[PDB]
């Protein structure tokens, strides 16, 4: 569930 805005969005399916 941790997303980060940023190029490119990091996304943890946590």
């Amino acid at each position: 569930g941790r997303c980060y805005k940023s190029k490119p969005p990091i996304c943890f399916p946590d």
